[PDB]
């Protein structure tokens, strides 16, 4: 057939247990429909089409969803909301992402990039039609990306513009690692057992092809020198409990006698700057017991330094902040367009 870029609204899908009291499921229960029981998919032969990950509407219809969720999911005891203060009850709930899919109503359709070495820019010549993007859970992260989807051959190096050094680079990893991340029975007292064998070596593969694309030149992880809390170090969400884990061993460049487990120190805080603007919120004290999570590094999130222009080396931090970086890592391959 034939078809045109073209924007319209998404509906989205998702295998939420209807019983489930856990807070993805309701919400997809009640805004999202069942996932396509028979999907079909097409390839499109001889057909070239050009994708844009950065320049994409299905990030911010994404995000605007995750948005809705958590503010309809999460109950903080105290919301303060540029000059805006509200009490409410806080209690405990029951938080695990499930995958949920987006969807092109009739008129429409999603075009999707199997070009496995897609960067997320420019042309794809192995194109695919889908009525639905696949199963993508909202994961909520900085820095390293967490319980994702690989990169089925390279590891891929992806960002707008990488002569900028203000564009977010994201680093699409082709073999997982697991960070296992603990608060055994201070009760804000928490770690991440990874194992830093694994980890050495994906980030000197890293390290080799971020030189590819920077003309050999040396290569170089520091902490990130500035920022809150919420970026300095590895911000996620575990069972409802705000992590905070810090990052400075997984990039030292020492080990690029270390290939043991690294223990990431971590504190569970109960006040964060949310990541959707708004503000500043205040959540109740962790649960009794042990607070645990093992998920799968799958991308990492960096900031270039500037100034290095003449400079012998280029370095890197770990990132993040915005949040569609982290939906943009798995709605990469897609785009809608409208049949004509
Ligand atoms: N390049 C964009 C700069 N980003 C930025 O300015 N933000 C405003 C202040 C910090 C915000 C944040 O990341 N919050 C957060 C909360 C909970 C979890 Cl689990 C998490 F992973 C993150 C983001
Ligand atoms: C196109 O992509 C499909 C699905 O990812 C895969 O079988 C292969 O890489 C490509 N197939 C052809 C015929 O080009
Ligand atoms: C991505 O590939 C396109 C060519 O399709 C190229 O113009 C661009 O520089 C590449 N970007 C990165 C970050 O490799
Ligand atoms: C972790 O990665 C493995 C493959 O590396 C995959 O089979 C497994 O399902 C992943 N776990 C999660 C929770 O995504
Ligand atoms: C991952 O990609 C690197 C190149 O970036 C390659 O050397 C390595 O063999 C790949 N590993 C896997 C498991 O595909
Ligand atoms: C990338 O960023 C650099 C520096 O910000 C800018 O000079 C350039 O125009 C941008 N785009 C390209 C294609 O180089
Ligand atoms: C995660 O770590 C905890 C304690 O550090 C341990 O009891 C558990 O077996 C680990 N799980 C995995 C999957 O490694
Ligand atoms: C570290 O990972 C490697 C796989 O590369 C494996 O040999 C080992 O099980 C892991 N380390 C520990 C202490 O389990
Ligand atoms: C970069 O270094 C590699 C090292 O293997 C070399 O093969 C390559 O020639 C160098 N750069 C360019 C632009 O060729
Ligand atoms: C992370 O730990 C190092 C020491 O291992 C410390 O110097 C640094 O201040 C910590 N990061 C933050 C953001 O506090
Ligand atoms: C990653 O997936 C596993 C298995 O579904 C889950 O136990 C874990 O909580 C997830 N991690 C995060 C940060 O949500």
């Amino acid at each position: 057939p034939v078809w045109k870029d073209a924007d319209t609204t998404l509906f989205c899908a998702s295998d939420a247990k209807a019983y489930e009291t856990e807070v993805h499921n309701v919400w997809a229960t009640h805004a999202c429909v069942p996932t396509d029981p028979n999907p079909q998919e097409i390839h499109l032969e001889n057909v070239t089409e050009n994708f844009n990950m950065w320049k994409n509407n299905m990030v911010e219809q994404m995000h605007e969803d995750i948005i809705s969720l958590w503010d309809q999911s999460l109950q903080p005891c105290v919301k303060l909301t540029g000059g805006s203060v509200i009490k409410q009850a806080c209690p405990k709930i029951s938080f695990d992402p499930i995958p949920i899919h987006y969807c092109t109503p009739a008129g429409y359709v999603i075009l999707k990039c199997n070009d496995k070495n897609f960067n997320g820019t420019g042309p794809c010549k192995n194109v695919s039609s889908v009525q639905c993007t696949h199963g993508i859970k909202p994961v909520v992260s900085t820095q390293l990306l967490l319980n994702g989807s690989l990169a089925e051959e390279e590891i891929i190096i992806r960002s707008e513009n990488l002569t900028n050094n203000a564009k977010t680079i994201i680093v699409h990893l082709n073999k997982s690692v697991e960070i296992n991340c603990t608060r055994p029975s201070d009760i804000r007292k928490a770690y991440c057992e990874i194992n830093g064998t694994k980890w050495n070596k994906v980030l000197k593969q890293v390290t080799e092809k971020l030189k590819e694309h920077f003309n050999n030149k040396t290569i170089i992880f520091q902490p990130p020198s500035g920022g809150d809390l919420e970026i300095t170090m590895h911000s996620f969400n575990c069972r409802g409990e705000f992590f905070y884990c810090n990052t400075t061993q997984l990039f030292n460049n020492t080990c690029i006698g270390c290939n043991g487990t690294i223990t990431l120190p971590c504190k569970i805080k109960q006040i964060i700057n949310m990541w959707q603007g708004t503000g500043q919120a205040m959540y109740a004290p962790p649960i009794d017991g042990k607070i645990n999570c093992v998920s799968n590094i799958t991308g990492i999130l960096l900031t270039r330094d500037g100034g290095a222009n003449n400079t012998s080396n280029e370095t890197f931090r770990p990132g993040g902040g915005d949040m569609r970086d982290n939906w943009r890592s798995e709605l990469y391959k897609y785009k809608v367009v409208q049949i004509e």
